[PDB]
């Protein structure tokens, strides 16, 4: 019984129906209307009580916050669909790898490719101007992460190995958005992150999000 | 050969020392000098790209990120010391517990709290004055957290179990700083939350920090 609650435009809710395409599940997406202030009340407070999008259920296991969910989908269903795993369980190095991958993904490129994608994709909505001061600001962070990846994947053809890993696709939803947007630049004038980009965003589980 | 390189006030570093004490292990602390500006430059780039403390070393494997390497060493040193990780390692739901809790922490808690002990710990260090709207403004988001670890160590007489784990631990270094500030108010009129503080905070290897 997986029911994930959320709105299908949240980068963090995308990032869950990926993973469970990537795994071949069969979910149910519960919409949320965040404008109506539905998640900040019960009994969705139940579900997450910091209210934020999205929430996750498996039957009776509850869960939150979207890389928890990403994780649990990985081990609970690992022998089925996509590995979104390292090769060799057993490999403390591969291990390392993408541990420090999963947290780099988080507190470097996250922060940076959201305020990117908000300024740029949804004040645009309101028909609000993007502030280009805050727009050229976050771009030079963001090509400082990017320059990092690119020497990551001169050498691996994925953030944390030869393999498409968790690490790989918590970018995804944040990527896809970016691309539609002047920033998709920065991505396209490194080779490698080039390439990688086009290979993460061309699989058939990220194309069923956008 | 463990080699943590940071610096001995750094929340993120003592985060890391204590994982290391908890695991008796043995390391040498490479100070950096972040007033020098030391981390934004090489060699220090070429152990943190993005210019940071802590980095960390055992022998070959070099890595960067707290929990990263928290979690690094939780495996890697698995059968020594005291085990940071859930009793069953094969029980999915308590994998899942720990996933959110871990998550949660470094979104809820860790941002306030490092806010919090800025304001108050590091801003009176150069005579600055704590900027009393924010503090209470970071002290309302704080109390949510706390309630909703209230709520867990009801159930639970830790946060990700019945077991003390580096969910509990990655909240050592910030709550040590915050129990010398007025905000220490919040830990204590909470009944579980002060009985979980100070279990927590009085490990020996907690001590071996402050």
């Amino acid at each position: 019984g997986i029911k994930v609650f959320g709105h299908p435009a949240s980068i963090a809710t995308r990032r869950v129906l990926i993973a469970l395409h990537e795994k071949n599940l069969d979910f149910e997406l519960v919409h949320v209307e965040l404008k109506d202030g539905e998640h900040k009340k019960e009994p969705f407070l139940s579900r997450n009580p910091f209210g934020q999008v999205p929430a996750f259920e498996d039957g009776d296991l509850k869960l939150f916050e979207s890389r928890a969910i990403t994780q649990y989908i990985a081990h609970r269903y690992e022998n089925q669909g996509t590995n979104l795993l390292q090769t060799d369980s057993k490999n403390i190095s591969q291990y390392a790898i993408m541990a420090i991958g999963m947290q780099v993904e988080d507190h470097q490129f996250d922060p940076v490719a959201s305020k990117l994608a908000f300024e740029q994709i949804f004040k645009s909505i309101y028909g609000l101007t993007t502030d280009e001061a805050v727009v050229a600001e976050e771009e030079a962070k963001l090509a400082k992460v990017l320059d990092v990846y690119e020497a990551r994947l001169k050498e691996f053809k994925y953030l944390a190995g030869e393999t498409f890993t968790l690490t790989d696709l918590h970018h995804i939803p944040a990527i896809q958005y970016l691309l539609g947007t002047p920033t998709k630049k920065l991505f396209t004038e490194r080779p490698r992150v080039n390439e990688w980009v086009a290979e993460i965003t061309k699989r058939p589980a990220s194309e069923k999000v956008q």
